[PDB]
């Protein structure tokens, strides 16, 4: 099928190249596929290097035995407004509404389908003990009532949800602005509703907006200070108290970023790049299929190779062959313990912040003492943790509460669990726990670092033959024990919980990803570190791209994006044929 | 004065001694003191190393203009029970009562002084919006009352204060162990009051129970796991449930580690004695790290280089007819290399500056010393942050509050309110933050690069003041530190602007944490004595708080110290510690 694309564990000593790609995540392999297809470079002179035994990255897919559909280990969905993952999914034009009708770009057939949200009505909220269905703020507001919970918000902001109070608490800091409130007040709305803010600020608006905005609160310790240089906890506390800072914190799951980033950042990161029309989607084949799909057109040129189980060292300008190539890069062949040679002229860093910093730092390029300001830079996003469980049950038990699909939220350290579906004939049925904000990292960390490994069972369609395929990637006994008992806290007693069959542990704080997503810090100028990033010295063709240092920070289409910036800025590419000329990319 | 001692910021390339020390703290000036006082080696073989500009390391204390008394950026305070500090600071025995009737151990004159507890009467504590007096649950209990608070406890657990909640969660899990109940009942005590929970467990006791207790709740997910196997926060959650957790972790400052660490550990640490108090020195704290330094430096050869920072070390080198090890060391001043010759070296310096060494060398190399290299990951590095703050008069008196410290789940987590220079008025405060993710709250203020202007005051000239231009907190973090002031102690005081700040950040290289906590399962009676010589054919030592088992101390760094020493420099227990006090396995 189309998830065995050839990867070489192999060497080949002093192999001679043009483009040295490390990193085959999406970026990378982006940045592969468009060299190759647009002639810059033969397809034996643009190689990709990863020290992972598979493509992928933060995508990785896995289908568990006794269950006939995909689980998600890293990311599980795209929005149709992010237009070159959305476009290479789907094909072009995206104004064309038939699937039929529209132009594959890559030839891996992947089915999109919508993700589901699940149902309001069933799905459940529970706060400092107080267990809510997910749409009582809703509710309560229908019949003119403001919903109590065990949070003592400011009176002002009562009954409101947490996406209502993030709504209000961007909309009065815009509006605070004369600037912004003059040159945007058309597209900041406050409806009749006193629960009612809507934006249709765009993707250029918000680069006006995000550099410019000043914090204008006259008794606010942050007065008159650019939103860009206050975090987001320092933000949210300033403007709804402590309290209203632990309801917002608590109350979101993984989409929603509430540790103390760029304020500025983290506005458009809540409530979109405007709307109407564009809704969460996934690929039936599993997320991870489209970086096969890229990864496989770029294969489809012979000379095209990922090496796998090779991971850099160093690189160096001091090398016996200097006339035909800049750069000599040092890999280590994991399978033999074995050094070798690549020789390259560019080096694309395809890779996040940990990534980087696992590389030499004693070398020409991230020498402290020379280059002080590629180590500010690097240092200028947070590495933030993402754990993600798996565990398969005989069959839906969450079904009890009338659960089909979607997510309950808790501030029990479990944090989130997707209710991810039933196989249709064995009825074996996945979850997925998602962790890792609010010190909640470390709450896990103890338990998922106990050597007592869960054992497999035996299910329908599940022999202990397959099960014992995945020992080496079972949760630990401590840790599938607790988050047991918290879902028996987080459902109440109205339902049975049998003990899982199988689960799948991934820590995506293992090396070399050091993070799940990555976050700007406030007081860094993001307009300016981006086109930093993606060529730093100005007298050498290394580059860093992918998701840690754009602008869509949390998905694919940023690594993509900061690639496509750097391919149009470095490799001499025009904007592909198959993606809009109105697609917003960069100042370039 | 006193803490002149002398430091060398020069080099001496090519230096030949048998020790050399690697951390002026107060581990590493112990090992000198102990190593010459002996005359195990003359004073010019043991040299002592650090890259700062002071001796002292986690002791570091300040006189800030227009307040005559000693400000604490670091370590503050001792306990009597903690023998080798409580000796070297009050001298010897520790039964005689009269200052007067005790032979002195350090030259060095220290005044020990009570350290302030206050009033529980007048001291805050604020907690989802609530203003108690931290007496709140003991003034209920009286009035046979169970407290209400906005954290939802178990039923079972209502009207507990923080401290009765810790008591009660210990004495269940040690009662629940039938070795233990039966072994140690008659020193884990139920009172006849439902909140009266007491313990007389010796330090021994504990060395006997930590390694070998068991978590005895049979529908418990860590059920039959030995409790050292389990994070202190899991066990809280499991014992009083998650918001029991956001309680107890909230309503504590003072010492209290509600971290996800070591839960056999933890029991001690929280339990702890009668006669036992908490004392500072007069002249402050780091006087001790001075009164020791002073007692090596007084035997001719001695010396302390300062601004000489430790980079690599080797057994690849050309003089390894005399000695095993050539160290290579950063002279910060020139920015030049020096070589030093020894044939043993003491690392008196925590998890940070270890891992901030050179991992390349025959020592720290992962391929081959992977056991040193998890047992340098045994501990968590905890952050901790200080502001002193100084105001042309103490507000806090209006809430007839002298001493101690409020505790919130605010951001700020702890003021201390420190004192009163009598002539002038003018009075410290010092905010205590780090734990409950509180350091990211403030690391975008404290990076932020506009700086609090000084501004003149009682006995306190600009010309003074601009001395300390460079270590102000960030206008930032002093105005929400104010406005967190405000809303902790209500509307009915108001607080003026100080004019005067002193931050301290101990996340900043080399020191990277406050202070350490053991991981849940480690075997730490295994790794305090691999810590002390990794390798069986190597002299290299590690000493200092962090990988002792009084972590958070002084007492844990000279402990470890002490024991380094008896196991591998042929010292004999100093005269002046008793044979009683009990130090580890050996
Ligand atoms: C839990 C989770 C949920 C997510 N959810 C979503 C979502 O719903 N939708 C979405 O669009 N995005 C989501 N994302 C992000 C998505 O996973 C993207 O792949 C991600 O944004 C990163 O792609 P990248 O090119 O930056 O590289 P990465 O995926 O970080 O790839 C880096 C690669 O470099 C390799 N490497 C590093 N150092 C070396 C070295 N020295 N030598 C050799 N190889 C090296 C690594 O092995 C790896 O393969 C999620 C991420 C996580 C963790
Ligand atoms: C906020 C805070 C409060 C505390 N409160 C108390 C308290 O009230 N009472 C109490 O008893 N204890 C307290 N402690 C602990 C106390 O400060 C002790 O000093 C501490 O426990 C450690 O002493 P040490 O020997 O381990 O070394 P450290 O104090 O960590 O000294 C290590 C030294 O090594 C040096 N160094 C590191 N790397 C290198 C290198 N490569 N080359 C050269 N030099 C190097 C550093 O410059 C430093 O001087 C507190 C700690 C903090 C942070």
């Amino acid at each position: 099928g189309n998830k065995n694309t050839p990867l070489n564990s192999g060497k080949h000593p002093d192999l001679k190249i043009e483009v040295a790609i490390i990193g085959a995540g999406t970026s990378g392999l982006y940045t592969a596929y468009r060299l190759v297809t647009d002639k810059k470079f033969k397809a034996h002179d643009v190689q990709i290097f990863d020290m992972n035994n598979k493509l992928g990255g933060r995508l990785e897919s896995v289908i568990m035995p006794g269950m006939n559909f995909w689980g998600e280990l890293g990311g599980m969905r795209y929005l149709t407004s992010q237009q070159i993952v959305t476009t290479l999914i789907e094909g072009y034009p995206l104004s064309e509404k038939d699937p039929n009708k529209r132009t594959p770009v890559l030839k891996d057939k992947m089915t999109p389908v919508p993700f589901p949200m699940g149902d309001p009505s069933k799905l459940l909220m529970y706060l400092r003990k107080e267990r809510f269905k997910q749409n009582a703020w809703n509710e309560a507001q229908k019949k003119g009532e403001k919903l109590p919970t065990r949070y003592y918000l400011n009176e002002n902001d009562l009954g409101f949800s947490s996406d209502q109070l993030f709504n209000k608490i961007i909309y009065d800091v815009l509006m605070a602005d004369p600037w912004v409130a003059e040159t945007y007040g058309s597209k900041i709305i406050k409806g009749s509703s006193v629960y009612d803010y809507s934006f249709k600020l765009t993707s250029r608006d918000w680069d006006d907006i995000k550099p410019k905005l000043v914090y204008n609160f006259p008794n606010s310790p942050y007065d008159q200070r650019k939103v860009n240089d206050i975090g987001f906890w320092n933000l949210i506390k300033d403007q709804v108290s402590q309290e209203g800072y632990e309801f917002l914190a608590n109350a979101g799951g993984y989409y929603s970023n509430t540790i103390n980033w760029n304020s500025a950042e983290a506005f458009p990161y809540m409530v979109g790049d405007f709307s109407a029309g564009t809704i969460y989607k996934t690929i039936e084949e599993g997320y991870d299929s489209i970086a096969y799909a890229v990864a496989n057109s770029y294969m489809e040129h012979e000379g095209a190779c990922i090496w796998s189980e090779n991971k850099l060292l160093t690189f160096t300008k001091d090398h016996p062959l200097t006339n035909t190539h800049k750069y000599e890069l040092t890999f280590l062949n994991l399978k033999t313990n074995t050094q070798w040679k690549v020789y390259a002229n560019s080096i694309v860093l395809a890779m996040p912040r940990k990534s980087l910093e696992l590389l030499d730092q004693n070398n020409f390029f991230f020498n402290i003492n020379k280059n002080s300001v590629l180590n500010n830079n690097i240092r200028s996003v947070i590495m933030e943790p993402a754990f993600k469980i798996l565990m398969g049950f005989e069959y839906p038990w969450w079904k009890e509460l009338g659960i089909d699909s979607g997510h309950s939220i808790t501030d029990l350290p479990m944090r989130q669990c997707y209710y991810f579906g039933t196989d249709p004939e064995t009825n074996n049925s996945m979850l997925l726990g998602s962790y890792g904000d609010m010190e909640t990292e470390t709450f896990w960390k103890a338990l998922s670092d106990d050597k007592v490994l869960f054992e497999v069972k035996a299910a329908k369609s599940a022999s202990l033959r397959e099960l014992h395929q995945l020992d080496d990637v079972q949760a630990t006994k401590l840790m599938v024990g607790e988050l047991m008992n918290q879902l028996r806290e987080l459902h109440g007693d109205t339902v049975t919980i049998p003990e899982p069959y199988v689960t799948y542990f991934k820590d995506w704080t293992d090396e070399p990803f050091g993070a799940g997503y990555h976050a700007w810090k406030a007081g860094f100028s993001v307009e300016n570190v981006m086109p930093y990033m993606r060529k730093p010295l100005t007298d050498e063709q290394i580059h860093i791209c992918g998701e840690a240092y754009s602008d869509q920070q949390g998905w694919v289409e940023g690594a993509f994006c900061e690639a496509e910036k750097m391919l149009q800025e470095y490799f001499g590419l025009d904007r592909p044929y198959w993606l809009s000329p109105d697609y917003y990319l960069g100042w370039e």
